C-alpha cells in the first residue's frame, strides 16, 4: 500500500504506485480494445514511469529528441516510438532518423518541406483541428497535394481534443472528420492505414466526463467510420490517464501563522512539483498524513518569497503544526525537487 | 558590443548573450539615485556565476532566499557578512545551514518565526518585515509581535518591507517608509537595537518601464529625509533584483518552423517551459526583435511566436507586426536577464 510507505516514515517525497499503472492498462485495454496506446513521455518521464509501461507493452509518444533518447535509452524499439510534435527542429528531426523514428506527425506544406529535405523516407501522420496545431479540414486537400508533389509517405491521420473536454462528442466529430481526411489521402494514391485518436484521457475519478463514457462514445464513431480491417492500425496517444493518480505528494508544513483561520507554507510549491497549478490548470487538495476535529478554513503556500507561489487557496483542515506532514494526490500528471520512491501494491510477485 | 557579438557567433540552439558591463553601469546609477542605501542583491532574480561575482567584485551585497542560494554566494568567496536571509519563513533545517554559514541576519514577520529562531538561531539579528498577502506583518501587531520577541529574547536589528515591480505610483515607497519608522521606534522603545532599514525590492531594470528609477530613487530619498535623517548608528539598504540584471541579458531564439494564413505564425526553439516562464510567473511580456537589421518599406504582417512544445499555451508572442521571416532565422528578445535562468549562456565584457 501507499497509504503506509508514508505512513512508514524532512524534504518533500513523491511516492510513486507504479501498481496503479499496471491496473490504468488493463482497464485502457478494456475500455478501448482496437487502440494502441502510445505514452505521452511529456506527461510524466519518470524511469520506472516509463519502464513499466515499456513492460506492459505499450508504444511511446515523444515530443523531442530527448525524450526519444531517454525512451530509446530504456532497450524501446525505434518502431514503438511517435515523434508526435508537429513543427520540429531540423536537427531534432534528423535526430529521430539517425535513431530509427520514422513516424512523425506535421499540419502544414512546411513541415512536408523541411521533412523532404531531411527525412524523405519518413512515414507522416496529417493531424487535423479538432488554435497552435491542426491542419483545418478545408485546407487538407491541398496540404495533401503538396505533399505529393513533395513525395512524402504519408500514412494517416490524427487529432487531439485536449483535457478540457466537457463532452466526448467532440471525440466523435474529430474522428468523423479524420474519415473525411483518411479518403482524401486514399484519394491521391496515399497508403493511408494509420489513425491516432490523441489523448485527453481522464486520469482520475475527479473529473465528470468518464474515462468509460469516452471509451464507448468513441468505439461507436469508431465503428460507423473506421470499421476493423487489418490494415489499419488505430492509436492514441494517452498522456495524464496512465500516471496522474499513481503519483502521491508529501510536502512538510515549514512555517504556520495564526488569526479562526491558518496559514501554512510548505516546502514545495509553483516552482516545483506544483508548477501545474499553472501550466496545467490543476486544482489540488492537501491532505492531512493524520488520522481525522474542529476544521478551519485555510490556506497553502510554496517557500518562495514569490505571492504567487500559492498552493491551496482556502480549504478547511484540522489545525495543523510545523513539522507536520501534508499529502497531495493524484500529482503524477505534468508535475515531474521532490525524491521519488515507489511502490508495487496489489500484485504476484 | 552584444547587439554585434550575436553577429559574429552566428556563423541552431538558443543562447544568452550577457552584456556583464551593462551590470556595471547599473551600479552606478544606484550609488548615485541611492547614496545612502547599499544594495543586497536578490539572488533568486538571476544567479548566473558571471552576474553574482561581478556584482560582488562592485561591492555589493546579497539577498539570498533559501539556503542553496547562501551556499552558491558563499561559494563564490562573498562573506558571510555581507548575505541576508531575506526570507521570512524558513525551514528549519535552513535556519541551521545559515547559522553553520555564519548567515546572521534574517527576516521574519509573526511571532512563529521567532519562536523557531530562538530554537535554532538565538543569537540571529531578526529585521522585522511590515506589510506594504503571503508576507509582511501588519503594523497594527507588530506591537504585539515585538513584545513576543522580547519574551523570547530575540535580537531584532530593524524592519524591512517589500512592495513590488507592480507600483505604477511611487508613493507606496513613502508609505512603506512612515511605517517603518512607526515600528522601528516601537522596536527601540522596547528596548531593541534597532539600527537596520530594509527597503526591499521592486525597482525597473528596463528602459520600458513607465515609473523612472530615478523618480522612484527621488521620492525615497525625501521620505528617506523626513524618517531616516543620517546616523553613522543607521543603516539602509536595499533588495534589489530585477534593476542589476533585467536589460543585460538577451536571448537569441532560432526560428524552427512556418505557417502561413495575410498572416504568420513562427515556432521558436525556447517558450515557457524555459526561458520564457516569465510570462507566467513574471507578467512578462515580451517583443521579438529580428538579427537581421530592417531594410525599407518593408511589409511586416501580423505573427506570433511560439515555443517549441506541444502545449497550446507555450505561446511567447501573440500578434506582434514582424517581416516574413524564415526557418533557420534567428530571432532575438532583449530585457531577459530577470526571473528567466540552460540555453548556454554567452558573456560580453
Ligand atoms: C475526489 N478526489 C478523490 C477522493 O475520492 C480521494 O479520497 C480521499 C482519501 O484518499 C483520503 O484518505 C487518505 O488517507 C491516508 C492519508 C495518510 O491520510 C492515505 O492512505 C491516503 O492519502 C488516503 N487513503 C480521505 N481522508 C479523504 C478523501 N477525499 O481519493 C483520490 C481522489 C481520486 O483524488
Ligand atoms: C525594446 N527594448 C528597448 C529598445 O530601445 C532596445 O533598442 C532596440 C535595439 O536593440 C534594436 O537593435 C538591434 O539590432 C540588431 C538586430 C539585428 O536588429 C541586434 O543585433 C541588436 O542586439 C539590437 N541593437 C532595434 N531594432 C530596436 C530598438 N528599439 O534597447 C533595449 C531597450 C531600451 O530595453
Ligand atoms: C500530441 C499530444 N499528445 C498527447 C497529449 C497528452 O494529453 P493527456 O496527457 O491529456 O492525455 C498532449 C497534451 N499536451 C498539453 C497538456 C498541458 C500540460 N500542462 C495540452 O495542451 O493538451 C498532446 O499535445
Ligand atoms: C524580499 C524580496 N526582495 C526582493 C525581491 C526582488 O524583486 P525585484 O527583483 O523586482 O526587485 C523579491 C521578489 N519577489 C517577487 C518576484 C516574482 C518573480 N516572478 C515579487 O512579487 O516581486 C522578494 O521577495
Amino acid at each position: 500500500n501507499t497509504r503506509d510507505a508514508l505512513c512508514k516514515k524532512g524534504d518533500p517525497f513523491f511516492v510513486a504506485d507504479l501498481g496503479d499503472i499496471v491496473r490504468k492498462h488493463e482497464t485502457w485495454k478494456k475500455c478501448l480494445p482496437r487502440v494502441t496506446p502510445f505514452y505521452a513521455v511529456k506527461c510524466n518521464d519518470d524511469w520506472r514511469v516509463l519502464g513499466t509501461l515499456a513492460a506492459l507493452g505499450t508504444g511511446f509518444d515523444c515530443a523531442s529528441n530527448t525524450e526519444i533518447q531517454r525512451v530509446r535509452g530504456i532497450g524501446v524499439p525505434p518502431e514503438k516510438i511517435i515523434y508526435a510534435n508537429p513543427c520540429k527542429q531540423i536537427s531534432h528531426i534528423r535526430y529521430a532518423r539517425d535513431s530509427g523514428v520514422d513516424v512523425m506527425t506535421f499540419d502544414c506544406v512546411d513541415e512536408l518541406e523541411k521533412v523532404a529535405k531531411t527525412h524523405p523516407k519518413a512515414k507522416m501522420v496529417l493531424r487535423i483541428s479538432t488554435v497552435k496545431f491542426g491542419a483545418k479540414v478545408e485546407d487538407c486537400r491541398f496540404i495533401l497535394e503538396q505533399a505529393k508533389k513533395l513525395n512524402i509517405d504519408v500514412t494517416g491521420v490524427s487529432f487531439h481534443v485536449g483535457s478540457g473536454s466537457t463532452d466526448a462528442s467532440t471525440f466523435a466529430q474529430a474522428i468523423s472528420d479524420s474519415r473525411f481526411v483518411f479518403d482524401m489521402g486514399t484519394e491521391l494514391g496515399f497508403n493511408m492505414h494509420i489513425l491516432d485518436i490523441g489523448g485527453g484521457f481522464p486520469g482520475t475519478r475527479d473529473a465528470p466526463l468518464k474515462f468509460e463514457e469516452i471509451a464507448g462514445v468513441i468505439n461507436n464513431a469508431l465503428e460507423k467510420h473506421f470499421p476493423p480491417d487489418l490494415k489499419l492500425t488505430i492509436v492514441a496517444e494517452p498522456g495524464r490517464y496512465y500516471v496522474a493518480s499513481a503519483f502521491t505528494l508529501a510536502v512538510n508544513v515549514i512555517a504556520k501563522k495564526v488569526t479562526q483561520s491558518f496559514m501554512y507554507y510548505v516546502n514545495d510549491g509553483v516552482y516545483g512539483s506544483f508548477n501545474c497549478i499553472l501550466y496545467d490548470h490543476a486544482v489540488v487538495r492537501p491532505l492531512p498524513q493524520r488520522e481525522p476535529e474542529k476544521l478551519y478554513p485555510s490556506s497553502v503556500w510554496g517557500p518562495t518569497c514569490d505571492g504567487l507561489d500559492q498552493i491551496v487557496e482556502r480549504y478547511y483542515l484540522p489545525e495543523m503544526q510545523v513539522g507536520e506532514w501534508l499529502l497531495f494526490e493524484d500529482m503524477g500528471a505534468y508535475t515531474v525537487s521532490p525524491t521519488i520512491y515507489y511502490v508495487v501494491s496489489g500484485l504476484p510477485d
